[PDB]
C-alpha cells in the first residue's frame, strides 16, 4: 500500500497543525521512525558566550490540541559536545498558544562559545496528553 | 449552564486534592484555559546571586493520584528574562508524597542577582499519567 | 495471593524489556510503591568540577515501546544538596534505541566539585506514552 492510507495501528495517531512562519526552513521531522520528538530549527544565527543565553526563533507556530502539552526538550548531542541547554527546559506549549515556538538557549560550557546557524536543529518538541487537573481543596490528606 | 456541571467533555477530568499548608496563598490555578501547567506560588522572599539556588517552599502539599506524577517545570518568562531555572527540572512529584512541594531555584545569569517575593509564581506543575512499568531482565534484544 | 499474580489493577502495566550491559550492578528500582521513576546507576566513578559535564553510563540498554519515550530526570536530592544537573534534562530515550543509556551530568555548584561512585543512583528513568504527530502545514490557523 501506498504511504497515503492511515495503517491499523497508526489509526487514532494525532495530528499538530503547524504554520511555518519561516519557509525557507523544513518542517520539522522525526529524525528516525518513532522517535518521541520532532526536530525544531533555529531561523537564525546565534552566538553565545559561556553563560549567555538567547530567545531563538524557530520559525513555526502549532496549534497543540486542548488536552495535550507540547514539550521543548534539548537534543542530547549538543548538550554533550558543546554543553547547549534550555533555560525553562522542559518549555512548556500550551494548547492555547498560536504565537511562534521559542527555544531558550543558554550555554553552560565555562569557557568555549558556541555558535548556532540559521538551518541548525537546535531542540526537539514533543506532544503528550496531560490531565487538566480539577483542584479540591482539602484541610488534610513513602 | 452554571459552572457546577461537569461538561460532557471534562467528564473524565482528572481531580487533585491540595492541602494548603500556607492559607495566605491563591490555590495555583492555569494562566489560560487549556494551560498544562498550574502555576505554583512561592512562600518566602529568597535572593538568588549569580549561580546560587535555593529550596523554596510552595505553601502546598498535593496527591498525585496513583498512576500519575506531578512535574514541576519553571516559567519561560522568568527563564528569559533573567535567567531563573530550576536544578532538577522537570521535578518528579511522586503519587505517595504528601509533604510540602519544594522548588529547586538557580539563578542561571552570570552577574545579575535575582529577587524573588513572596506571592510570585515561580514554576508551573503539571499532572501526567506514568507507565510504572515492570521490568523484565533479557540477556540481549536507528 | 503471591506476588507472580498481576493484581486486576495493574492487569494493563507495560513492561520494559532491560539488559544489564554491566552486570554488576542492581536493576534500576522505584525507591517506593507508586514513585514515577526507576532510578539509574552509575557504572562509572566521575569528579565534576564547577561546571564541568560528564557523559556517564548507567550499564544498561533498554527497549522503550513504540508509542512510548522514555524520560531520564534528575533526583532532587543531588540536585539541592550539590548541584548536581543533567545538561540536557529531560533526556529522551527513543523508542527505537538499543544503545546504553548515558546520562549528562553537571555541576551547577560554583565552588565545590561534585564526586560520583560506582553504584551511586545518579537519575530516574521515566516511562510514557507519546503522541506520534503527523504534522498538517497550513497557511494560517490566549
Ligand atoms: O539522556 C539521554 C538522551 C538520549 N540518549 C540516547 C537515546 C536517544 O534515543 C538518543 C538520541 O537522543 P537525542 O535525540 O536527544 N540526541 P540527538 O538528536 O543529538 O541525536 P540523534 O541525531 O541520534 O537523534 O540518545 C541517552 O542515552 N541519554
Ligand atoms: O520554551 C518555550 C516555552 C513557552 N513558550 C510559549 C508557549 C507557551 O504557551 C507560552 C507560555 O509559557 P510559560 O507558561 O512557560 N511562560 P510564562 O508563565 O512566563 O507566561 P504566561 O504568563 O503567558 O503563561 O510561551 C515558547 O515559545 N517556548
Ligand atoms: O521538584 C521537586 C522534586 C521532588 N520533590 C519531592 C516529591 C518527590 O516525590 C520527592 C522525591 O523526589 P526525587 O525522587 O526526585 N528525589 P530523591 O530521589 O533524591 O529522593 P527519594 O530518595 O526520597 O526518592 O521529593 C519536591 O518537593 N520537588
Ligand atoms: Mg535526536
Ligand atoms: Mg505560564
Ligand atoms: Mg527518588
Amino acid at each position: 500500500h501506498s504511504s497515503g492510507l492511515v495503517p491499523r495501528g497508526s489509526h487514532m495517531s494525532t495530528t499538530l497543525a503547524i504554520v511555518r512562519l519561516d519557509p525557507g526552513l523544513p518542517l520539522p521531522s522525526r529524525a528516525h521512525d518513532g522517535d518521541a520528538g520532532v526536530d525544531l530549527y533555529s531561523a537564525e544565527d546565534v552566538e553565545l558566550a559561556p553563560g549567555r543565553r538567547a530567545l531563538v526563533r524557530t520559525g513555526v507556530a502549532v496549534a497543540v490540541p486542548f488536552g495535550m502539552v507540547g514539550l521543548v526538550h534539548p537534543r542530547s548531542g549538543l548538550a554533550t559536545r558543546v554543553g547547549l541547554s534550555i533555560v525553562n527546559s522542559p518549555g512548556t506549549i500550551d494548547a492555547g498558544y498560536r504565537g511562534e515556538i521559542k527555544v531558550a538557549l543558554i550555554n553552560l560550557d565555562p569557557a568555549a562559545p558556541i555558535v548556532v546557524h540559521r538551518g541548525d536543529r537546535i531542540a526537539q518538541l514533543l506532544v503528550q496528553r496531560v490531565e487538566l487537573v480539577e483542584l479540591v481543596e482539602v484541610s488534610s490528606f513513602r
